[PDB]
């Protein structure tokens, strides 16, 4: 019903050409889905939002369906149950920013409406920001930085005479992606897994774009290169480790 296959998407065509996406009530992409739609038109995606969570949507090669956002386990099937019965390559349903596990994904999957193609997929400090960028100007290591926030800007500013501040990488005394809360977490994600550099940085999302610690970490989970992760206090280390944890 579920079977996890050792190939790469074009690796894995040969078995189904049929692709499963997950996206969110505004058609957008999850991270782990964005990947899977090079040269192919997805307008169809956003088109018809907004959704509901279980709306389907097709075209050509590719179904996706709006999945929520774990609070529930037994929503996520209900949602997953709106899928038509095929052959697809996918990934686990819910994970990253939706909270779910990859064996509350496996419970989901293994009601077998459909037969499934999965395809494959540094310590937690508490630095203030004179540590982060020290420590991001020795290890070359890429930081992410929200525009928005102006006593980061500032400090960068005061740090590194003259660094001309605006959206995107800025390398210039350290390796800088800045970013605002008016583009997506899941955009910036995979622009970092893109950009294929360790990171030193701060929870994505929190705060930011409205996100509690517990959500930002579920987030992080969507990152697909090493991260050492800075949060407030020595406490908030204890708390975000924990919803890793789980």
């Amino acid at each position: 019903c579920v079977e996890e296959v050792t190939t790469t998407l074009e690796e894995t065509k040969f078995l189904t050409e049929n692709l499963l996406l997950y996206i969110d009530i505004n058609g957008n992409l999850h991270p782990d889905s964005a990947t899977l739609v090079s040269d192919i038109d997805i307008t169809f995606l956003k088109k018809d939002a907004p959704y509901i969570v279980g709306d389907v949507v097709q075209e050509g090669v590719l179904t996706a369906v709006v999945i929520p956002t774990k609070k529930t386990t037994e929503m996520l099937a209900k949602a997953l149950r709106k899928v038509p019965t095929d052959n697809y390559i996918t990934t686990y349903p819910g994970q990253g920013c939706n909270g779910y596990t990859v064996e509350e994904a496996k419970t989901v999957l293994k009601k077998c409406k459909s037969a499934f193609y999965i395809l494959p997929s540094l310590g937690t400090v508490s630095w203030n920001l004179r540590e982060m960028l020290a420590h991001a100007e020795e290890t070359r290591k890429l930081m992410p930085v929200c525009v928005e926030t102006k006593a980061i800007v500032s400090t960068i500013q005061r740090k590194y005479k003259g660094i001309k501040i605006q959206e995107g990488v800025v390398d210039y005394g350290a390796r800088f992606y800045f970013y605002t809360s008016k583009t997506t977490v899941a955009s910036l994600i995979n622009t970092l897994n893109d950009l294929n550099e360790t990171l030193v940085t701060m929870p994505l999302g929190y705060v930011t774009h409205g996100l509690n610690l517990e959500e930002a970490a579920r987030c992080m989970r969507s990152l697909k290169v090493p991260a050492t992760v800075s949060v407030s206090s020595p406490d908030a280390v204890t708390a975000y480790n924990g919803y890793l944890t789980s």
